[PDB]
């Protein structure tokens, strides 16, 4: 009974994009999507696994190459409009088309095309099979096309679903506020009449508000703070793909010549990073994925601190007085890493580096995407979309997003090799193991954009309060199916 009750949580990520899922790659934004849209079929953010939400049914699967999936009966959008087969068209037919400049399109690669039927059922058919295909259909919220073509920027502030919440206003450095959806009829409605996420990006306002009980759960706990949480809350800390990465922009020298882009990350002492800044809560990266994931294979190119080796590599790409600067985003982890990182590299004979902070919104948008930049240190989790090795590898690896416009590294015969090998792993399926690992192999190589660390991701909250929460193993937080005692 959604009436009488509310919840208030505390994000740690600042909006950074706005919530149009074309394009809506914010951790917050993302969070808040989970609640105000729905795709066919959804991942659970805890477990992970598949349910069904706009789809009807299990989609029927004609052939290898053809699905055909039914709409819920009586699914509607917030404004009161029914949810139709045109608006499940449109909203694969906008990723898919390269003019619509997606962030998520090379997640679903293998799509053919997506026809309405009738006004209930939709076809998919497909380039190639495709095993995980209700799997992807997550990152794909249908959107509701009569508001979308009103106007795409009005939709990115103020985003219209079918999902459990509606959204009712963002502010930022302030609040998300939602309220209950009353005419959603799938599984996880909302429990409470009212939700409000307060963005507070600062570490002690966000650990004093879970303190002083203005919010019964919290992102991302500092960890020098998890231990006084414990004395009144749950505090749960979960193995993530989440990292922290470096990333070059590859066609402006000299960032162009692999050896400098190895140089940099061997001349990090990556074991005082741990120490200091993470409590030992995370890993020196190994490899792409983390080593607990089920698909880690250890990468045949390592980066252990060797200042040594970082001094020759200089010396052999004809470095004998490099000045750069660093981008960094605010939050206040990467704030801390970033002295640290610049203190290393400093420390080599013929590099100096200089530090600028940027909030993550304007350092994609004025600086990484405009190319007006040499090096970045940035976190990412593409875990949010899924956890399977060519979805992870392919939000920062596969066509154009990440590589042509922003690190890059599209122009090389490596790209090219890459492509090839992400197409083989899923085009020959048998062959995936051997051809991801030769591309993890390539990348590791190149370190264009490689992690620097993964970390254990730790969230709070009071159990008194809340009815089955769970904490997630990616950035953002959960209220599906969560309520209040
Ligand atoms: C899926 C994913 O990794 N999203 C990440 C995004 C994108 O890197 C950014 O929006 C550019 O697309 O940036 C953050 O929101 C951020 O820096 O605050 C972290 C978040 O984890």
């Amino acid at each position: 009974s959604p009436s009488g009750s509310t919840i208030e949580a505390g994000i740690a990520y600042p909006i950074s994009t706005g919530f149009d899922p074309l394009t809506s790659s914010g951790a917050s934004s993302m969070a808040a999507n989970l609640h105000i849209f729905e795709g066919l079929v959804d991942l659970h953010p805890v477990t992970r696994q598949p349910y069904l939400a706009l789809a009807a049914k299990e989609p029927e699967q004609k052939d290898d190459l053809t699905y055909y999936i039914s709409l819920r009966e009586g699914a509607m959008f917030h404004d009161g409009s029914p949810v139709t087969t045109e608006d499940v068209v449109y909203s694969f037919e906008r990723v898919l088309d390269p003019a619509k400049a997606s962030l998520f399109a090379q997640f679903i690669p293998f799509i053919a095309s997506v026809t309405a039927l009738d006004d209930n059922v939709v076809e998919f058919k497909l380039k190639y099979p495709f095993a995980l295909f209700k799997e992807r259909l997550t990152i794909i919220k249908i959107v509701p096309k009569h508001i979308v073509e009103a106007g795409q920027s009005a939709f990115d502030a103020k985003p219209i679903g079918s999902g459990p919440y509606k959204f009712v206003s963002a502010t930022k450095d302030d609040r998300i506020v939602f309220e209950a959806n009353t005419v959603y009829n799938g599984h996880y409605p909302a429990k409470v009449e009212k939700m409000t996420w307060f963005l507070l990006s600062d570490d002690a306002a966000r650990v004093t508000a879970q303190e002083s009980g203005r919010v019964q759960a919290i992102e991302s706990v500092p960890y020098l703070d998890a231990e006084r949480l414990k004395r009144k809350n749950n505090v749960e800390s979960v193995q993530s793909f989440g990292l922290l990465f470096l990333m070059f922009n590859c066609e402006k020298a000299p960032f162009d010549n692999p050896k400098v882009r190895q140089a940099l990350h061997y001349a990090l002492d990556k074991q005082k990073l741990i120490d200091i800044v993470f409590l030992g809560n995370a890993k020196a990266a190994t490899s792409y994925l983390q080593d607990t994931h089920p698909d880690y294979v250890k990468a045949s190119s390592q980066y252990d601190y060797d200042k040594a080796k970082a001094e020759k590599l200089l010396a052999e790409a004809g470095i004998t007085n490099l000045t750069f600067q660093l981008l960094a985003t605010d939050h206040a982890w990467v704030k801390e890493c970033a002295p640290l990182i610049l203190e290393s590299w400093n420390a080599l004979s013929v590099v100096k580096v200089t530090l600028q902070h940027l909030q993550s919104g304007a350092l994609y948008s004025a600086h990484v995407d405009k190319g007006a930049y040499e090096v970045v240190i940035a976190p990412g989790d593409p875990s949010v979309f899924g956890n399977d090795l060519d979805l992870l590898l392919s939000w920062w690896y596969r066509g154009d997003v990440w590589p042509k416009r922003r690190f890059r590294w599209a122009n090389t015969a490596e790209y090219h090799e890459v492509q090839k090998l992400l197409d083989e792993a899923i085009k020959n399926p048998a062959g995936s193991k051997v051809a991801w690992q030769k591309a993890i192999n390539i990348i590791a190589e190149q370190v264009p954009l490689y992690p620097i660390i993964h970390r254990k991701l730790p969230t709070a909250w009071n159990t008194k309060k809340l009815t089955d929460f769970q904490p997630l193993p990616t950035t953002g937080l959960s209220f599906l199916g969560v309520g209040r005692t």
